[PDB]
């Protein structure tokens, strides 16, 4: 039903949502998780969002090189060779993330749950 689509998942560990596929569906009200750094995870419903991509004027974290988190602001996205990029703006100026390298915060995710949440 749900197994396929691309989501937006929360990483219990640190609280953030990372972009990854339902797998499958295994019981418990759980989905196997294969988030898109190849890392798996029994994901719970209500930590799971269905956008795909993210949508323009979403906040969202910026994973830099060194792995810091950055805000900022949606304000484009393209398709390049069938993979998805992010135009990020933080300070009027955009840089263009790879789909993986944008992720949400607690709060940022948790804002999403209402439009978006599988739950
Ligand atoms: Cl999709 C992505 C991109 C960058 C960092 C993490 C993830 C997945 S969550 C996770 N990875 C390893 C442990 N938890």
């Amino acid at each position: 039903s749900f197994v396929g689509l691309r989501v937006v998942a929360k990483w219990s560990s640190n609280g953030y949502f990372y972009s990854g596929k339902i797998t499958r569906d295994v019981g418990a009200g759980k989905y196997k998780l294969l988030f898109d750094d190849g890392y798996e995870c029994d994901v719970l419903g209500k930590d799971i969002l269905l956008c795909d991509p993210i949508p323009l004027d979403t906040e969202v974290t910026a994973l830099s090189e060194d792995e810091y988190f950055s805000a900022g602001v949606v304000k484009g996205h393209r398709k390049e060779s069938g993979e998805l990029y992010y135009s990020i703006e933080k300070e009027g100026q955009r840089k263009w993330y790879k789909r993986m390298a944008v992720i949400l915060s607690l709060e940022q995710g948790n804002r999403l749950r209402e439009q978006y949440g599988l739950g």
